[PDB]
């Protein structure tokens, strides 16, 4: 049966990749296994010269990547992630330098470019009419396969007491079978721009006086910026705050779990507060983003090793309210837009989101500009959602005079 094949070889592989491309339980210790004895370095190495190209790579292959991924019909682009992030997991096995660290930092925003491909290649592949219940069992599959990737994480470091090492070998026999199941994917029959089945600028010009649409892109291209630049370096501040060696109490698997279940809370929490807190929407960002300005301060003033699980609270509550907002934001983004101007306008909101972050990476955080460390910086990322925070609130006071 055609229809009956359709639901148990297509719709249940579909969300057998979703579930097993996300699985990289070596990925929360990331950061730990560098800083560990095994690669051994610096917390001075890792944060102005590791991680800076995290951001800086990601502004040089966001716009190929989503090119590639429409042009290819969004199946190789979900091979070239999957056979990234094999190149992130042997250069974090076989390399042992800065230069293989700032390349595997390199591929690692190959698959962050990426994370477009999956969930663009669900609404090219299956008909209209039952596209929203395969996408909505496509982002249950990814999200069930984020959050058991990092308990599956925690609880090999935890309670099997298996190295770091070991575990980045288990994340590597995750990830080349999530290669070879990337290989048998459906190709798309369509795609949204280069590959048609059968103007732009014109419903763009006129869907951008929309007030909502003016805010909440502002809203992604400086809060994003911000909230990416914490969960780049939360991992290196965690490693200043408990500097252990232990590798069983390090807890950033628990943590990035954490924050991807109370994140889907908030996030299902977000979908009544699309239509109904829409007008006072100002003050919804200023008070989120002053929650955020204070959650990355306290990030910044936690020093003793004995308040570690104060950080990774910190941290779990900062991802909980960016993602209560997201919800909130692509509602009001994509609300009047046409999905082939709704690709684009969160393509250059995503892409001017990277180029604040390429700013502030090269200024506050890269050795070639000043050289911050990892706690001087989450001041300045404090001080940058701050003067974030009283700019939504003064708009929700403009605004909320007249
Ligand atoms: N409309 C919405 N409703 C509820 N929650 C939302 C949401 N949009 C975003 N979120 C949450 O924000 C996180 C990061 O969003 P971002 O768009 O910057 O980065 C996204 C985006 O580049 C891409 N992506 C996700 N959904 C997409 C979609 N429907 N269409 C195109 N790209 C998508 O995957 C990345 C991470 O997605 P993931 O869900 O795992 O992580 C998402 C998700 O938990
Ligand atoms: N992180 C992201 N990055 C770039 N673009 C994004 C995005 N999240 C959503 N979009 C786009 O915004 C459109 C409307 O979002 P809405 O939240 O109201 O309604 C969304 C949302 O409730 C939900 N959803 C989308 N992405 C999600 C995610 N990563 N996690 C959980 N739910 C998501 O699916 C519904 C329709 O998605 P659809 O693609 O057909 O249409 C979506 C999508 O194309």
């Amino acid at each position: 049966d055609p229809e009956l094949r359709s639901w148990r070889h297509l719709v249940c592989y579909l969300c057998f990749y979703g579930f097993m491309a996300q699985i990289r339980p070596g990925e929360s210790f990331i950061t730990p296994y560098l800083l560990g004895p095994d690669k051994n370095f610096t917390r001075e190495q890792v944060t102005n010269e590791i991680t800076p190209v995290l951001s800086y790579s990601y502004l040089a292959v966001l716009v190929p990547v989503f090119l590639l991924t429409d042009y290819l019909r969004y199946t190789p682009v979900l091979l070239l992630q999957g056979l990234s992030f094999v190149s992130v997991w042997l250069l974090l096995l076989l390399g042992h330098s800065v230069a293989h660290m700032q390349l595997m930092e390199l591929f690692y925003s190959v698959t962050m470019a990426a994370r477009i491909a999956y969930s663009s290649y669900i609404f090219s592949l299956v008909r209209p009419a039952r596209y929203q219940r395969v996408a909505g069992y496509s982002r249950a599959a990814v999200l069930l396969g984020v959050f058991t990737s990092s308990v599956l994480g925690q609880l090999l470091v935890t309670v099997g007491r298996v190295s770091f090492s070991t575990l980045n070998y288990i994340s590597l026999a995750f990830l080349t079978f999530s290669v070879v199941l990337a290989l048998f994917l459906k190709r798309p029959k369509r795609s949204l721009f280069f590959n048609r089945d059968d103007r732009m600028l014109r419903e763009l010009g006129d869907s951008l006086r929309r007030p909502q649409l003016r805010l909440w892109s502002l809203w992604w291209v400086f809060n994003s910026a911000g909230y990416y630049l914490v969960v780049y370096y939360v991992h290196i501040l965690w490693n200043e705050v408990d500097p252990t060696t232990n590798s069983a109490r390090v807890y950033n698997g628990a943590a990035d779990a954490a924050s991807t279940l109370l994140g889907a809370i908030t996030s299902f929490a977000a979908g009544f507060v699309k239509i109904r807190w829409a007008r006072w929407s100002k003050l919804l960002i200023a008070g989120v983003t002053a929650t955020q300005a204070g959650l990355v301060f306290l990030l910044a003033h936690t020093r003793h090793p004995s308040s570690i699980w104060l950080c990774y609270a910190a941290f779990v509550l900062f991802r909980g309210s960016y993602q209560f907002l997201v919800p909130i934001a692509t509602f009001q983004i994509a609300s009047s837009l046409s999905k082939e101007l709704c690709a684009l306008v969160f393509g250059v909101n995503t892409f001017f989101a990277t180029i604040v972050k390429t700013i502030i990476t090269f200024i506050v955080s890269d050795v070639r500009g000043l050289g911050l460390p990892v706690r001087k910086q989450f001041q300045l990322y404090s001080v940058y959602f701050l003067i974030l925070s009283i700019i939504y609130f003064l708009g929700a006071m403009l605004d909320g005079l007249r």
